[PDB]
């Protein structure tokens, strides 16, 4: 159970190829994707090189035990891949035809960062452990790569399965590295975004702004702090459909405008009964004027200066 | 073993049926639904044949190791099934009845949108690869396909468990694969969904239109948003009971037209008061009169409009 | 091994027995219970008979390898069930005595339209498949059927462990199948009910009542609004303690009423003021001080209605 | 193997020890708690005894298929423990001294009736059951049972680890079985109980008193209701470091008490401004001036009663 | 195989080592995070040596059967490691270097006193029993240790890597255990914490304050109560980001102080308003206007105590 030996000192390429039967369960908290699908690796190995014509047979096919096969592994999975070999086959030059079926939970990176319209690129990044004896690098059979046109993420748009075919080989721990990187990209599709997330958060902070057509103070309170509970109240149940990340967000920008659009609404609302009270109604007067075109105006320049710094 | 080798060159049909014991956990977010049933195969391999005089016995029962059992995966699963072998049997002439009872998590995708009235076709994909020496399809013995009367999904029905008999026989990365397509069919059976969901909003939000029989601005505004936040409030408690979806459904749009409804209603009060105020209270008064039979209309035939379009 | 030959046409019965070591985790929203038993079984195996005389002993001990074990499963079970042998005792007539410890998530389906008064029964289904050379049927030996003492499920009361002793023998994909009815009653004990879900539920409902010793529209409409807010607050307090169903429930419909007791004050305390507005002040305060013993009556009588149609 | 036969007619005595390495995740809701420990065993096997002279070594090693082992098992365990043997070693009279390391989700039922000042005696209880040939008695070597000091329960504080060294002995099934009791005790540390918990909802029940001071009906009514809702908000935010029994608890009792105080206090605002309109306005003042001191003394003997029945 | 005899009476020192792969899913709850990297250990058996001119090789690779293998184990870890060798090799000298890939859940206590500015130091804790023929030592190779630059821990900062290379050797249950300990060294990256968390929780706050400003006690009461609502609603918005610990951390402090200042405000309110009713306005409005400085800066000063105890 050897590696096999080289022509001349040359290493030994394994042509790789992913094929995605069934991608689901995307974690964008756990930034996780679980992947079912076939492996199919590919060497020469003259050990097991054979004349068809006194073997009778034009195939050989062999048992995981029987021959050598490649330390193939993944680097960022959770834990040993669920696999299960489903044929290998020998050619009479010696070359060997592996396949499997796998099932691993991937660990790539998310940017939620322009959400809800970011775009992502998972990566399945495939090793393999140079040997003592011989060194080994992984190549990319471009026809043993592809995925099924049923994969699905709900939510999302599967755009392309592609792979760097230029293998990153390096040194770790005193051997040679050889790795692959498989990058599977999905573009954001939420529809229902506007209408279950920005269009009732609107109306809510809409709603405090009937305060400019108002005078009384005890009406523009209830307003304003109602209101601002109606937020707190509606964030909480779109809690469940937004990015719970340690960096600032796209929404996450405009929800956290709209808490100060209703600490300056308060103020607006204080100022004016302050003066009013303070006998200077005509002051008091002149700003609810100009926060009713001041304040829609100012909401819609900042949150084209948002837009334009997130995209 | 080696597969067993074709009279003519006709390929091997693994006679397939599966018979649901039990179903069971359905993850409506997941789009998954676990599974405990039996897996019966049946095909002819010659090589097991015997002559039941001499052998003095009418089936030879076997060992999986002992004899060729064909590679029959699932598709569209999470990981590989929890099999386990119930009986292998050969009739003298070389025909293998095998029998497994198996249980894994499907992964079929669900439609909500026309939730809670939405009817689902859950998928079990059964393939098989074909070897080097020898192609095999797969058939469907319908005597072996069936689901066990208990079985149960609680607050759904359970129609009808069938099976596309017709193959759909493909090449994949060079070779013969032979799908079956297994169906279950469930419509949803939501008996408390009027007054777990739909009441208790309608109350909440005629509760608001009380506003049309006062003219305290004070009042009103405290009708209007506190039964706003009450709404909002409901929908945190109903947040469980509804589908978390990235595409709008109908119990969806229905919440949605409501929170329209609290913002044309502030829109309204905040109109009635701004008249009287400026000295046009006839015009006020007119407004409040004319919304009494305006909303409720309104909201009755845009209800109407909604369940046409979304049946 | 081959299946015990019968003396004359008569089939092979396995003497069953499970007796619950440690029952537990019951997932009212699952409908599973997981438990933690031993099985006992028993049958006749005359190729295994001795004369103790020559055998030197009274109970020859085996290996589950060595001799025939029949092959009994469970219907509803989640996966296979996780069993370890503890004992294999043939006595000198052929009788093997056989005893394994598992564990298994059974999945019986649940009742909660009587909750918190609600009882169940769990069961726990055992099958065996007949061979090809002779068929089988399960006994109950009533003496191996019990429960531990310390057997606990929190909140409920553990009332029996019992099993229809007649086998419900039937056909299935051409063999003849024998299967054993186990049931565990549990009658349910919710002691802080009426204190942790009732009696604040009651109070916030009071507290909107006040509105009829009251003739501020302004502190009525606070009243009414306001603790309709605190009566949903406080249902998503007790969601966790509230049975999620797609049918109507006995606690559910209580609930459901008092959204209706919140709608019928609100039409009250609107009518009272547009009746004081409509200087017909005579018909407003004869309504409210109806309404002071008109809502408790009613709500009384409603319960009591209630509480008969349910029980 | 077969088991030792005895000297005389005594039972076989296991002298068990098991020291925790790792205890942790105690689910308070499941009543579960999962130990990873070392398991001692010993007993006398004379079958395997030695001349160390000739042998020439004072200890032998075995492998646990080599040699007998008695089959011990955990009574409340969820499933069957991860165990891993670490040594088995035999002196020369045959004294067989075994080792394992395991991990198990023990099931011990927990009492929150005097929460979060509750403390907790967690159970082990380990069995073995009596062969057909001999009868197995387990033993404790208190030598061999401890705890390491790294050993944390967050929240706890992990009294003793101390065993009922008199098995309970008893039948089963027709064989003898021999139980050990195995106690883990754990008082509660919950430190930021009066903060987290307790003062913030002492000072919102004490803002609803401040209604004792004012006269405004409308202001009152904001006052107690109002608070009500901070109340059951706060409890929502309380809702998961709160029991989830079916029994009353102490923290629970405090709660309820407080909903109590929120009714008392709407009569009373309810009174006071009825008898004010009723005018008769020195008995509705005579009232009020009344609450100021009797709702805190009442309070605080209400709270002295409960701390004294609970404690 | 047995262990490899000394030379003299001195130790088998294993040189280990572990090269972190990929570090991801801390629980900050359960104080656990999963790792997947490569364990290194290496020590001489002189039984393994050859000469390899004879031998005609540089380097024997073997099978973990074949040879002696250390009896490696993890002190705080879930369940097993799920390990996997991935090469053993023999230098002439008996030299045996053995690799590993596995996954464990490690247990490894967290601080949160000082969140979100808390750094941890999670343990990865290596031991070894001496066996009963000779005893065994731990060594770190510092070659065969370091991490991945991709090992990533979102909303952390991944500082070091590292470990205590004198392993602490001790006596357990009469046998000699070497410890080691592994170290990795995270910083918290809490971006967006000051607008997620603490910029809306203190507009919340300082709407509040405007009733110093206002004279209205019903505009008053709304203000002061109606924001506390709001402050708690937000507490439940942010619980997610929030730690959950038995003990006062310094978010929870400066939350706790949050709280009191919405009863002092309350206080202040109902003096003023009383004040003002029992005909002494002078003190009243001195009051209110000192408030208007003296709220503001005892905060400022009571966070700066604060943040000076916690750092
Ligand atoms: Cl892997
Ligand atoms: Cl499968
Ligand atoms: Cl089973
Ligand atoms: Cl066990
Ligand atoms: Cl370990």
């Amino acid at each position: 159970v050897s590696p096999p030996p080289p022509i001349a000192d040359e290493p030994l390429t394994v042509n790789t190829g992913i094929y995605l039967i069934e991608c689901y369960s995307l974690d964008d908290k756990a930034e996780t994707f679980k992947v079912n699908a076939f492996l199919s690796l590919s060497w020469k190995d003259r050990r097991l090189a054979f004349d068809p014509v006194r073997s009778g047979v034009r195939v050989k096919t062999y048992e995981p035990e029987a021959i050598w096969i490649p330390e193939i592994r993944f680097v960022n999975v959770e834990n040993a891949r669920d696999a299960d070999v489903v044929d290998i086959s020998v050619s009479p030059d010696g070359t060997v035809q592996y396949l499997e079926r796998f099932s691993a939970r991937v660990l790539s990176p998310l940017d939620f960062r322009r959400y809800p319209f970011d775009s992502q690129t998972l990566h399945i990044y495939l090793i393999v452990r140079s040997v003592d004896t011989r060194n080994i690098v992984l190549a990319v059979d471009l026809e043993k790569v592809g995925k099924n046109d049923d994969v699905f993420l709900t939510g999302w748009d599967i755009e392309s399965f592609t792979a760097v075919v230029k293998p990153a080989n390096f040194a770790l721990e005193d051997r040679l590295e050889s790795k692959l990187d498989y990058q599977l990209r999905i573009s954001r599709m939420y529809f229902s975004y506007i209408p279950n997330i920005i269009l009732p958060m609107l109306f809510i902070l809409f709603i405090s702004w009937t305060a400019f057509w108002s005078t009384s103070y005890e009406a523009n309170v209830t307003l304003v702090v109602s209101t601002l509970i109606a937020h707190i109240a509606f964030n909480i149940l779109v809690e469940t459909n937004l990015p719970k990340t340690p960096y600032m967000t796209y929404t996450g920008a405009i929800i956290f405008m709209i808490y100060l659009f209703y600490f300056v609404a308060v103020i607006e609302v204080t100022v004016q009964h302050y003066l009013k009270v303070e006998s200077q109604p005509a002051r008091a007067a002149s700003i609810t004027r100009a926060s009713r075109i001041a304040f829609p105006v100012v909401f819609l320049l900042a949150n084209i200066i948002l837009a334009f710094l997130f995209f």
